[PDB]
């Protein structure tokens, strides 16, 4: 079982003029086709390694492995996050978790983007579900470290913060984009994502 | 005593078509002079903090500190690490110590290269000096982490290898802009921090 | 401020035959007195560095700050927290509060023992306050880091599983330790602590 | 694999007065036996993360494969660095190239000590081997990181200073734990890991 690239829901240019078609293709078909390729270069050298029980090997590859896996998972939901139909607020029982545990949809808001605008470098702006205490958690991971596996959250909505998300056509003002992302949140995928949380 | 943004010693456009204007103008008036100002803001909440002996405050603000004031460091340097005139290969005795410690210029840009690309994510290569050991050695480092407070390591020369550094120009091809950087290295420059550490 | 050693509000061997005297003796004379000495040296370093404007230094002796200065920080509140009068549960308000947030009281003892037991190498075991949501929660924090400059989060009860907190006396059996100092916690004062936390 | 716990190759008691036999047989039978333990837990666990393709999990088993492993690989190697019949100073080409790349035995000797002490929290000093550069090299590392699936140098002598090396002999004078562990440095062994990084 190899991982790979999965194709995008919808065309390039499907989220226009909110996100350009230049970004996204150069952000799936490049980035992203280079992670799940590096991922599995690196798993092969490290089925190796455990198989010698070459633990020095196991270790140096660590970051290589939590670098491009990260950004296979990372990616692989971002897209499904991302709708030319989203938009919008949530309804039912996330939109009832999210004034519970945010107080209202709009601090939320202000939540998710202050979380993702304080990246200091590159990362990922996350909302999270908290299994332990079942409530919904924000959190910010860095470069492609990926939520569920550094945390133990289960990752509901990323923000994808690297300059190669947004530099085309937002130049440096992260505040731009942030605001902009809003318009297309496939909020049917992130209550999808929720709902398999509980049972 | 206020840290202030410092004027480029050159056009905007004098390092096309290897770098182009509008990225030299987006990193130096728009990058740089915001890690100046907020090293400014934050520099006045630690001041105050250190008289009142608040620690935990000292400490919340560490990251701010080292992320912006790294920022006013490293590009200050880096403005100085170009020049239109530059290009090909330092003289004396820094070409001298290059060859003594990499084995030949070529062998140096080889390895420096392979630092500044290996960065995963947001980060810096350099060329630095050891004043312990008496020589040099070439570092990585994260973000706007700046060689000399976390490595001990004099900076010589630096290569900023944020996506707002080449994106615009490269897109995600950051070995073709390593390759173009080579054209604008003021090696003057570069000689004369190496000579500074000697006596 | 020239911060200074707190004296003890017990006798050294108050805690007997839970935490031996010549723990808290080592601990309280030895391994505190030098986080505050060396906080202060490293605080009369950082006034000049920031005087001159030299920002190389300030980040240079970030590492010591953090380390002293949550040193200082975490062992005096650790004090507090114990007491030959302790033991037992809490009452009224902070005991209501445990059992919304962790279900139990029993719960509450797992959780806390599992993150100070989980703790890879030096470091605390907290319960905390979080003031953006209100409610309690369990932190762990490495080396001498402290809980509030590092997450926001209000300390209200701490565990140092340092291996010089019980190694004397329990040597590599943390769990051993760490059953034990239930029965000197200061109940009291982590009720002082949660109060000021709400209005 | 299936790791296993190395036999000492000398009795527990064997390097006092300079260690005792206590804290040896703590250190081997109790601490090294638990990391060979839990690192092959690990390793069955990443096993089948692999076969599944589960990236999430790989990547939350490796703070532990990483602590476990690095503890099974620094202690293994500390073992052999020590000997009853130790101490003294090491001759032939080892000891030429400490001179060449330290200056003298002393000087050596004073800056590995440094590092020791200067640890922050639990870790190890070390010399190692830089075959890039081809000379010796001091570093420090934290927690059970391991020297050369970090750093790439690699390990020719290593310094546990994890309090449970020294804090029932030495409390918390980690100077003179320093100071007596010379005396039984096992300068052969070192001489040996050395002439094998030569061709
Ligand atoms: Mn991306
Ligand atoms: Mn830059
Ligand atoms: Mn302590
Ligand atoms: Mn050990």
């Amino acid at each position: 079982m190899k991982h790979s690239l999965p194709d995008l829901p919808y065309d390039y240019g499907a989220l226009e003029p909110h996100i350009n078609a230049q970004i996204m293709q150069l952000h799936h078909s490049k980035h992203h086709a280079a992670y799940v390729n590096n991922l599995n270069v690196t798993e092969e050298k490290y089925q190796e390694a455990l198989a010698k029980g070459d633990v020095t090997a196991q270790i140096a590859l660590q970051p290589a492995l939590k670098f491009n896996g990260g950004g296979h998972i990372n990616h692989s939901i971002f897209w499904t996050n991302l709708s030319p139909n989203g938009g919008g607020e949530p309804k039912g029982e996330l939109l009832e978790a999210i004034k519970r545990d945010f107080g209202s949809f709009d601090k939320f808001k202000e939540k998710l983007t202050a979380a993702s605008v304080g990246v200091q470098g590159s990362g990922w702006g996350w909302l999270g579900f908290n299994k332990e205490r079942g409530h919904l958690q924000i959190a910010a991971c860095p470069n492609q470290d990926p939520l569920q596996g550094t945390t133990g959250l289960i990752p509901l909505l990323g923000i994808d913060v690297w300059e190669h998300a947004y530099y085309l056509q937002y130049k440096n003002v992260r505040p731009d984009y942030l605001k902009a992302i809003w318009n297309v949140i496939n909020w049917e995928n992130v209550t999808e994502r929720y709902m398999a949380c509980k049972k």
